[PDB]
């Protein structure tokens, strides 16, 4: 069976948060949403290219992206 | 003396390795590479925006980016 022990955390500028949340809601599963600090958590991704390219199409560039144990 | 304390590692598709290496080494300090697995190691960056926007202008979208000691 599965071992879903890791999360990917995307951090964006406040002005980009709502549109980043919309993108991740439509294409991934949001586990946590912290608008106050600019963080969005999804299931752990091994390859960031899909997300980075789609955010770039929205003119959004994360301040940070990290995968770690939840 | 000084030493390297921390590194930002940018990982790209093999086809993007040379152009990424040129961009990063021109605008940041290159510390090391791993060409076999498409990694470029630069002095650590607190905010990835500038690099991710500049790479997108070159039509480069990293497979991975991380910072480590």
């Amino acid at each position: 069976g599965s071992h879903m022990s890791d999360t990917t955390i995307v951090t964006v500028d406040h002005k980009d948060f709502d549109r980043t949340e919309k993108y991740l809601a439509e294409h991934f599963q949001l586990q946590n949403v912290d608008k106050a600090d600019g963080h969005l958590m999804i299931n752990a991704q091994k390859n960031y290219q899909v997300i980075l390219k789609a955010l770039s199409e929205l003119d959004i560039y994360p301040k940070y992206i990290e995968t770690r144990k939840s």
